[PDB]
């Protein structure tokens, strides 16, 4: 469905119309100029070469040990818990394919991120998913949802904070879930992507945090979000060291490892200063507070949201008997904003669009007028 | 579960216990001896054409139902068979099937061979079935091939009206879903309570198929000759799977169906009377329990008092200190813990002997 | 198969007496002992452990075999139901099994329950067959899960001596490869001879099962009984399996099983002697004709190679014209594989009048055409 | 199996032996800088615009072949990666591919890991390749789907001529089996010797498709980066399981590989001349030690047939003692096959100085041996 709203915004822009394009999760900004710089560098040196090992240089994953051991006082071993990914859609489809086959199921929430489908769906497993919406008691479900499928789901991906309802848990979510995927023998995997785009001064919480998640789960992270990573792709998998060695394994017939100079850049990236991550997660927060004041100005009552680069609007009553993909359209050609229809992310989402905070606060400004002068052209 | 069920009877038969086996779902009674004669008689791809021009005057006898018997009836060897070349025939490996829960598991071995996956469908008093399987349709992706049913229901006795069916298939096309139906217990009905077949409802033949097999109505327990009918896509599925074993109680069975249909009645009226001796002798003893309008079964609730242990440790109980071997609920899924099945499979003096083993562990139990 | 049946069918409609040796089914009454007992018992999850009894006789009397009755024996409800429930319990969808070709097709029903991909071994004159298995166990990957024999075979005729079993075994260890014969024409042997049991070889069990259908040598055509026997924990495979699919194999034929098996084995040599005397018949007439065929020991069919004029032909159209020109209907041996493709099939299961009737409408056709 | 070769390795430099690998045939030399800048100054699913062209006048410059840019090319993410999507995108559990044998370990893995079983067809002196190639597709039902093919090729250093090529592709056509052509060391290429594609066989993009990566070629091991050219239907099938997968856009990279493909191609030139001149020193060296292997026409690597008197020790073992004894280590040539138990690879990866230092350690070990 996102390939529907993809053709119509560049017939827009190949029609000359200026559109304000908050559909994608692509960061607009530059990637931090150390980052940058040691990629080149090092790229640059003759003794230099692309491959590398087949779980990350060791200095890389040693890195993410101590990014663990600094954010939530977590222990990761470096050699065994932890590997070098190029990317988390890259990392947990090849963790699929080692995991998953024909004739098996994994639990997603509904709505939630479509590449976590998809991979499952490639690698042969067929997905359940679980609704994850105000009112529903998600952890009744999520349990109906291990009880009533034959044979058991063999894993459960969740991630917060959510894209795209930019939901956060606290760590007593984390505590149910991982004690429920200890009762039946379900794997769980979160995605922590969203981990630093956080605002109002709220951190969020690592699944590793739990004691035992061990025994049990594996968290993604990926550097593209925090760090602005544009056309690179590099992240790490750490948890259950059996879980990591198979994905390890995989790998090792997929790749030569993650692209050397990238590894470093890495280093780079997670070590030392993080004001770079302060400044990209202000920046969000700031465009949030544009875009959710101006909709709340025009009567368009958008919640706030407390993380991930998304506002997750509800459709106001007055169209939402259009549902989510043709509302979509309408925003696009009456507004001249772009944004992702909520169907798109599962059907319990077809109430809603989502924007995604990738423009400028003039541009979004200039979105919210746009919406706007709509709603007032349509008698609103 | 009915494996560690099965192994226990054994156990105590084992041990010289007089255990009244009400735990299987096989008739114990006399093949009608016309039909037997007509086997010894006979040994001195879509099945023989005689048999399925049988099937098809049943059809329209029985329900004013039009069967194609040259494309849209085929022969089995069972409707666990016939289920499973099915499965074969229209799942993609691993695919996914909706089965209701409490239900008896006839999918079992085709799962085996598709490598098929079961969303269970809770049906239950207390909650809206259809909601439920429209819920189950919608939230596996990609959607389920085929949900199948059976009425008068194993292991619940629940009996179906014409407008289940038409509701059923309504959803079935609207979100293309397959629907089987399992008409195994149409004649076993009670007290001039009836059974509509899927196949009344009109376009039924668009999305659904309908299995029959002789072996309840006649007494051919493990004769194992049965019959689908329904769309002749899949009737013609069925027939090329069958045709790869590249092959005389198919014989036999003509005379089950187009014969004098007395004998299916008279055991209809046994199964009637057995049930009529059971259900009061279980009420004498307080185990106010549900009267079957349909089914060779009784869906008994499991007493609040031994509601505590579930199904499987009352059959326990049952079985140690009543001398009754029952199924357990669970056996049919999570939804079904608080009762246990009983097959009407014993003799009504063994019904009465299973009623007195029952009370006296009620009267040691201090009820 | 398909074909040829519907070009006969379509020739009978027509009014043509045809000669039929394609099918292959017995055309023989069934022993009124064994009858008697389906009746008896009608009237009246590893087999009948009498029964299973009765097939630890079996072995111990014909090949001096321990088959221990509770955990080496199980009831079937015939080969290809047997072969393709093993397989199941042995085989991950889309694994490969070995296959001779020239063979009859008994494990496709398996293969497309099971979703195996099929390897096929050439078994022919001239051919080292051990040299092509072994290079096949090799040059797949993963290895082959198993490979299937059937020794007399069906449609060669071809026996081995126990010597060719022990190399087979001997070579499924080396690679862990399993192996399962069929034991289908043992008691249709001629001319003094006995038909050898993979289970002689020592240590068999621990790599092997072996299937016998009793449809072949007590006339039980469609009855759809028989055994496997073997390794234990194959058998339990089986046993889980079956107890999904069935609540138990219809006693009757299990109790006319025993009878079958047990006592008096008279009818089997009678039977076994019948099928040698149509032998003599149509092996002796083809001959005089000029169609030099092989003589088979064992089994019911003359495996008979295509003579030279016809065979620019191929095994279909020659039989093709069989039918036409002779009234006589002959398994193209293609159906057996490509390896086939230049004998056709022909099965003792018409009376020795009818045979000549054969013979004599092919002599017929060589006369007509140039030979 | 080649853990084992890494493990011992591994073990030998930890206890302080100076080790010569030529193992794992992993490029040792430099990207060019003009390459390299690109991704400094830079810093759909088909791939940018201009780099498909330059992959079209790449294949119109070198095999005069005619490649659409809009429907018969796509950029990979390297041709192991590529390849893997290809078969997902194209394999399942039920299907068979085919694969020389001795060959490429990685193109059996992908198909593997994407539920394939593979078969293996000889590709050795002695053994005629093309009639084993068609038995390999007659004899496997369901019909193998594809074959995958590489040359010059990894670990033998076969070269073919395009006879070769229009051979597998009328065989192809006659069977419709798709061929995926390798062609990773086009410009690995020695004294004058060619290496044609596979697409200069007309109506090869009917039936094939072709991978190339730029590793080799321009020392971009570990740039995740190539393409595939040829049916654009398979092409599509790439396309479309990579919209779903999304790994990334890549842009710097694509950018970097337009650099490689329109910059100057001397760089190219240099790098198959300091393999050519590697070559000359571990060829001429092993013979004076009176080791006689053949010497390669192109590749990175050396494939020497075990001398005689270690000939029985096969390939494993005879890996293990040049290791112990001459503090070499090579990939064992059953790691490619069956059919290589026979030989070593060697891969050019290591300066001369340092293949002279193997040679002199090989030299001593065949003293030691009196041979
Ligand atoms: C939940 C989530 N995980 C991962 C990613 C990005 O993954 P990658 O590291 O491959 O860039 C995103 C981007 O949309 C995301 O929203
Ligand atoms: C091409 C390539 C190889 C190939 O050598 P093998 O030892 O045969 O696997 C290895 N590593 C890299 C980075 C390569 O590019």
């Amino acid at each position: 469905v996102f390939n529907i709203t993809a053709e119509l915004k560049m017939a827009a822009r190949r029609r000359g119309e200026d559109i304000i394009d908050l559909s994608m999760g692509n960061p607009d900004g530059p990637t931090p100029p150390h980052i940058v710089e040691k990629l080149c560098t090092v790229a640059q040196r003759e003794d230099t070469h692309g491959y590398s090992t087949s779980r990350g240089i060791p200095r890389l994953r040693r890195a993410i040990s101590h990014w663990y051991r600094d954010r939530y006082d977590v222990q990761i071993d470096p050699e065994s818990e932890a590997i070098v990914t190029i990317g988390s859609k890259e990392g947990l489809a090849h963790l699929m394919l080692a995991t998953l086959d024909h004739g098996d199921t994994i639990l997603v929430p509904n709505p939630s991120y479509p590449i976590h489908i998809y991979g499952a769906v490639i690698a042969g497993a067929q997905v359940r998913s679980v609704p994850l919406v105000p009112g529903i008691d998600f952890f009744n479900e999520l349990e109906r949802a291990i009880r009533e499928s034959i044979p058991k789901p063999r894993m459960m991906i969740l991630g917060f904070p959510s894209n795209p309802t930019a939901q956060c848990v606290e760590l007593d979510f984390f505590e149910r879930v991982v004690a429920l995927a200890k009762q039946y023998d379900v794997m769980v995997v979160h995605d922590l992507a969203y981990a630093d785009i956080v605002y109002d001064g709220w951190k969020a919480p690592s699944i590793m945090q739990v004691p035992g998640a061990k025994d049990i789960a594996v968290e993604f992270f990926t550097l593209s979000k925090s760090y602005n990573m544009a056309g690179w792709r590099i992240g790490f998998m750490v948890g259950n060291p059996e879980l990591v060695s198979a994905l390890a394994r995989i790998k090792s017939y997929h790749d030569y490892g993650t692209f050397t100079p990238l590894q470093v850049a890495a280093i780079a990236a997670l070590e030392g200063d993080q004001q770079c991550v302060r400044d990209i997660a202000r920046q969000y927060q700031q465009r949030r507070d544009v875009l959710v004041k101006g909709l709340r100005e025009a009567g368009w009552m958008v919640e706030n949201p407390k993380a991930s680069m998304y506002v997750w609007a509800k459709i106001p009553e007055p169209y939402a008997h259009l549902g989510s993909l043709e509302f979509a359209k309408k925003l696009l050609q009456d507004a001249k904003v772009s944004v992702s229809p909520g169907i798109g992310f599962g059907d319990y989402g077809d109430d809603h669009v989502r924007f995604a905070l990738i423009e400028n606060r003039d541009r979004l400004r200039q979105a919210v007028r746009g919406i706007k002068a709509m709603f007032r052209a349509d008698g609103l």
